């Protein structure tokens, strides 16, 4: 209770959600500890530190299978 | 290319997108680190850290607002 044990573990299930979800619909090469600091980063409301930009020319490059 | 970059930055801004939906709809008291140790642990198809009995408790006891 002052231990967040209820939260940590739904939020550790949210997580396993989003990893199965990731492993079904993936590509190949993707990076897990990347993904894992953009989701802190934006969920955090902080500056990417991919621009727009960069983003683009990778989901692009990617794309093609 | 000997680096990853094109993977690193498409998997960065995967994160990103999730980190987005889930600043949009969380739960009050999520834990970020729980969300990421979730996500890694399911794309490797590793044994759930948190049994599905006490995840389901924890899902639960949150959706209760």
């Amino acid at each position: 209770d002052l231990f967040s044990t209820m939260e940590q573990h739904a939020s550790y299930g949210v997580g396993r959600q989003m990893g199965e979800q990731l492993a079904a619909n993936s590509f190949e090469g993707i990076d897990i500890p990347a993904v894992q600091a953009g989701l802190a980063d934006a969920f955090a409301g902080k500056e990417s530190a991919v621009s727009m930009e960069e983003l683009q020319v990778a989901f692009t490059e990617i794309s093609r299978r």
